[PDB]
């Protein structure tokens, strides 16, 4: 399965990145933004990528 939606205003975000970063963390252990962050092709994000779109999901209690 893939990842939920959230109303918001942002580029073409990629629900796959979210589904290797939910799993990732659960899987290698928050903490491990960089680690993680090899779960999709980055190309100018940044750790901080990782750990924001984390945080929030754990907000909404989603992922």
């Amino acid at each position: 399965s893939t990842a939920p939606a959230k109303k918001y205003t942002r580029k073409m975000w990629s629900v796959q990145e979210s589904e290797w970063l939910k799993q990732g963390v659960v899987r290698y252990g928050v903490g491990h933004w960089e680690r993680i962050r090899s779960a999709f092709p980055f190309a100018g994000r940044t750790a901080v990528n990782l750990k924001d779109r984390w945080r929030t999901m754990v907000k909404l209690k989603m992922v």
